[PDB]
């Protein structure tokens, strides 16, 4: 009661090959659903179409979500990681919950009184067996804020199950979170928890300096021929023939290659200048969307592909990018100066542009009378010989995602970026233990529905150790570093304004340093 | 909760060669900026000229400042140090923070209620690596009061960065104090911290009894000659000649010397009797002021120089002195009977008078027709052979200042007096940890802006060990000691008046004891 | 440095030190001689008390990269700052360490106070300005005074009832106790070291 449970550690430590980023924050937990598990469906949320239909449950539990890069790295630390390392991956995590206070608010006569209840507890358990629906990795809100000065409130845990419209099917499951071994904590008690990440590939935080279709020696020809000429060129009567040429420094497009660009699933190309777009509502009609059990879902951000070709910054794939929102940006139909559209153009070297055909394939058998026809390949699954890069990471974006427990998954790297994990950091769930108001003086079999209004607060630390892969570039000229532009501004970037509101002006990725292909 | 954290130690111990001065005080810490980092500029403070333009940040943190001699020495201890020692310097410091109480004030219905929150904490860290802007040593307010009976409130920490008017430049940095490892303290916890000063020169607390230009034997002549006569004296037709004399007891001014007076940067001379000053507003126009990056700043108190010549107490250099304010004296345009202007006249032996030319230099080449011209040297940088004394210390003045981290500094002794340190006592920063009011019962991604109003109090001790340099004067007649004048007064000096208000009547320096040059 | 040597205070707190603020009663009709003292504060940052001073100075002539802004005369040697040694003059170049220009004045550079490298293949004599690369020593405006401006102002007389307060501009200023400065930058094309001359006296022997 009169002794702190922990201290405030919120700094990074660089040990050459690794970096340990600690981050403490203050949280607040209200009582959700008034301590009840309520069944929710698309009909309770005000009904919807069949594509938006759902069936799940709300629970009285809140959960901690530190699955974003800005909860761990400061804008400076991120820049020191982005400009010097070629890859990085997390090694171990260490979550701690302390300095717990369970305040009891009693609203009597318009006058609000908040007093601490020293004997009240909170339950907090971590599902280490992944027996509960994993909700993190869906890019939801409620993360430790990016700025350490502010306090956040803990999001409410709710899960979904199978549905047939707004109804439940036979296999729909109901999970009671009270059926797990929680750990009651009064003020004075603390919660410590450690976790060590499985072996996941380093995140390639570099761009390639060579294009996958220009990996030859521009001074030498090949010893391999290709159909160069099919028709004797002129006379007056040019006829059918067969001429073969050797690929060379002038026919780089016709040369023979060993590899192919990564897979594709074509996207619609919209312009940031609305005057260049067709005047129709194609936000849903012209979108690329997978079909699953009769209902359509937006492929967004979809698999990994370049945003635009050379010199076309104005164009972005309709769904193929991560769009973050500037500070304070609303929720609905916000305009384009209220969001920050990421630019995945550094992978145009290996991955095909999201808004263009993958290739062209012959669709018939040319003959004396039939001539050579060809089609455009919009969707192209992997093939032996393909090579591609994964989506970037974004200091504001997600860190990991749980690889779904299926018996088949190809290249389980999350489409939103990050590290795909089969055993991701577990979900730390926490709620305020109910404290009933004065019960009747005569026995009533009915469950007590009157409770003492309370909420808890306290601090939370999260230490993560990251393994780095230092850059050993033997390049001669200088590289492209991330730098704060030297020009004078009204307010510093990644700093608080004159009202104390912290804001991240732009989305920072990792691909700055270059490397050969 | 029911046990004190420390005791009240507030006395000095003299061990012959050293003195340990302890000083405990009671403080109060309010919540600053309502827990927010706000960007401030000269435009937010109501705009200004270009010379007063700035750009910095306010933080929710307070800081302890015991950088004044009266926080450690009592008027009696200071007199026992000033009358017996020739020099002194600090050796080690020992800061302690205890008996912490975090009261929670709840203003409901005009009636204020203040109750202690036993579970609330405070964060307090000390920047031992000097990674934060060092603010102490700028002679700001908010020191442990001089009288131990009273309680003070802790000042708010805010720093400045580069600016271009009221705007921020590229290099302007933003430091989040929450990004350092603080130490949460509930009531019952205490903060202890030790520090040991680097090797700094003793502060010369003596005056010289010999003038730097009178270090000869007044009975013997020199064996060195000097141009004595240039013109045959009379005839009617006195012509050009060259006569040389030997310096002697009668020509003490023409003798040869080995040393020169300390450096100069001339100041304007104002009289304490306003009837003797020119009738114009020259407070800023006739001031000496350095230019830095296009903007002018007052050289104040400037480098070290004597205040006036012999028998001219009424005159003081415009900026060249430290002006303290009597008790309760206002902030703006207060009159001269409301301040105490220090008298740096005991260094007229080595240092030149602040309000007079340094010397005279030949400005041409005299010849048959051209005659010997000479100029007055107002500003004179150091030269081989110079010797000077540093500014005095003043029981109300500063103790140390951080030597700026530059690659070049000459005689890094602070111009305001004190000990220049490269690693000064670190800044102890402290704030009240935020405690959110009851959050919504539905998740809102927005940071919580409603907090429980609270402030903390408690005691703070600061023990400093000073090394002394005892006086070994072999002088015959009595010296000049600091003494409380024996005449009867209405109220004792350095004592509380009839209303309980402690006041220091005059500024006490150290230079009382004399020593040869 | 991210802080200016004349802005090392706490912008929220005032000082406990006063300074001559007002010398003349402000208005009436007959404003007369007086003495008012104010406390340095967040609004009078220029009048506050400081512990340090900017590095030393030896003023330079300021030329513009746009030749239309310069005086139409041959002052390459006449208007240059140059030390005298044994009867002969030598250009102080690049001279001691000082900032190149103030804020928002990239076009101006001290006449000799900078290192001028030459682009590839650039000739030897009277080559034009697009054939050289003039370095910008502006990152030390925090501690070092601008190479093309006065160091400070000093009182040149003793104001009295009839004589009024005069002041002069300090062009050359040798070191003083309390000064702090930074040394010239290095430049991947510039020199690495220099031999400190074998003399019995040298101050801050940085080249
Ligand atoms: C939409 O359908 C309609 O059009 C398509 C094509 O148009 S499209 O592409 O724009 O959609 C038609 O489909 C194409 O043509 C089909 C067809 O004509 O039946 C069919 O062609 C393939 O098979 C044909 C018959 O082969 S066989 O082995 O079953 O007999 C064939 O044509 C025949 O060629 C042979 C031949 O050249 O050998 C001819 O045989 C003659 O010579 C042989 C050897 O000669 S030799 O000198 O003695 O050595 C003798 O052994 C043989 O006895 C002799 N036969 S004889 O009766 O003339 O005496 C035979 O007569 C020809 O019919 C096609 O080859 S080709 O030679 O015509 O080029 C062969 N395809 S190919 O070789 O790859 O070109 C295919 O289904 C299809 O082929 S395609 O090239 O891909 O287009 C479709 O039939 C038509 N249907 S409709 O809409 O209902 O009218
Ligand atoms: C503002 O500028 C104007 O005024 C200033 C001075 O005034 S001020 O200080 O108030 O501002 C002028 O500047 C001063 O004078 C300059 C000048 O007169 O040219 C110049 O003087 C220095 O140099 C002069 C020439 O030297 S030389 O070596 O280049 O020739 C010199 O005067 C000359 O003296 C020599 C000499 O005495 O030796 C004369 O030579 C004659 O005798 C030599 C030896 O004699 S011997 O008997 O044979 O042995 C013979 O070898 C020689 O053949 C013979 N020459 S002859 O033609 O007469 O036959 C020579 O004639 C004189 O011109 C100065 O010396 S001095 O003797 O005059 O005292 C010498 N400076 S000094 O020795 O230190 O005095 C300087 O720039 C400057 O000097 S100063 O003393 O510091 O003032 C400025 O020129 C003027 N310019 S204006 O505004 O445009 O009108
Ligand atoms: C270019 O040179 C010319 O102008 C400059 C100044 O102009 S400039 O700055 O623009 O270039 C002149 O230089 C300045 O003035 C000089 C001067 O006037 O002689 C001189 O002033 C200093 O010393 C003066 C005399 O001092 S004394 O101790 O030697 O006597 C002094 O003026 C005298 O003031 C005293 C005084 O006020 O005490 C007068 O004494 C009278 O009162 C005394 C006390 O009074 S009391 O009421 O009895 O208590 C009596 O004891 C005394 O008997 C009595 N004398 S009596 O005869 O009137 O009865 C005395 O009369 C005055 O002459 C200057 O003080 S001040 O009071 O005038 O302000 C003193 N400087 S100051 O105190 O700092 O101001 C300096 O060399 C110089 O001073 S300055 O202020 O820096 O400018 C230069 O002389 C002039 N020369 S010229 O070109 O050839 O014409």
């Amino acid at each position: 009661v009169g002794n702190s449970s922990g201290n405030w550690h919120c700094d990074s430590t660089w040990m050459g090959d690794r970096v340990i980023t600690t981050s403490t924050r203050t949280w607040a937990l209200p009582t959700y659903n008034n301590h009840l598990y309520k069944q929710i469906s698309n009909s309770t949320s005000g009904g919807s179409s069949n594509d938006n239909a759902y069936f799940g449950y709300s629970t009285p539990w809140g959960y901690f979500d530190f699955n974003r890069f800005h909860c761990h790295f400061s804008p400076r630390d991120w820049q020191r990681l982005i400009n010097n390392n070629w890859g990085f991956r997390p090694k171990r995590l260490s979550f701690k919950l302390f300095n717990i206070q369970v305040k009891e608010v009693t609203q009597n006569e318009g006058t609000k009184t908040i007093a601490n209840n020293l004997t009240s507890t909170i339950q907090v358990f971590t599902d280490s067996e992944y027996q509960l629906p994993y909700v993190l990795g869906s890019a939801h809100q409620g993360c430790l804020p990016p700025f350490p000065a502010d306090v956040f409130m803990i999001p409410q845990y709710g899960y979904l199950t199978l549905n047939n419209g707004s109804q439940a099917v036979g296999r729909s499951s109901f999970y009671c979170l009270e059926y797990f071994p929680s750990q009651m904590l009064r003020t004075g008690n603390n919660f410590q928890f450690t976790y060590t990440f499985e072996d996941v590939p380093f995140h390639s935080s570099y761009a390639h300096s060579q294009s996958l279709d220009r990996l030859m020696n521009p001074l030498i020809d090949q010893y391999l021929y290709y159909l160069s000429r099919t028709q004797t060129t002129g006379g007056t009567t040019n006829t059918q023939t067969l001429g073969f040429s050797q690929g060379g420094p002038n026919t780089m497009a016709n040369q023979a290659k060993n590899w192919l660009p990564g897979p594709c699933y074509r996207q619609q190309r919209v312009s940031k200048t609305s005057a260049d777009n067709n005047n129709s509502e194609y936000s849903w009609t012209g979108a690329t969307k997978y079909h699953l059990n009769g209902r359509d879902s937006l492929v967004n951000p979809g698999p990994a592909m370049a945003s635009h070709k050379d010199d076309e910054e104005k164009f972005f794939p309709q769904s193929g990018v991560l769009i973050f929102g500037k500070q304070g940006s609303e929720k609905t139909n916000v305009d384009i100066e209220k969001v920050m559209i990421t630019d995945e153009e550094e992978i145009r070297t290996t991955n095909p542009v999201a808004t263009e055909q993958y290739g062209s394939v012959s669709t018939n058998l040319q003959r004396g009378n039939r001539q050579a026809a060809t089609a455009d390949v919009n969707t192209q699954g992997v093939l032996p010989g393909m090579v591609w890069q994964d989506r970037d990471v974004y200091l504001q974006g997600p860190i990991w995602a749980k690889i779904p427990h299926t018996d088949g998954h190809f290249h389980p790297s999350p489409l939103m970026g990050g590290f795909g994990l089969k055993h991701p950091p577990p979900q730390i769930l926490i709620k305020n233990t109910p404290v009933p108001a004065d019960p009747p003086t005569t026995f009533n079999q009915s469950k007590l529905n009157s409770f003492i209004t309370q909420y808890s607060t306290g601090q939370v630390s999260v230490e993560i150790e990251w393994e780095l892969q230092k850059e050993n570039s033997k390049r001669w000229n200088p590289e492209i570093q991330y730098t704060s532009n030297y020009y004078k501004s009204t307010s510093v970037d990644f700093a608080v304004n004159t009202e104390g509101v912290y804001s991240e002006p732009r989305p920072i990725g990792t691909r700055y340093l270059t490397r050969n292909l």
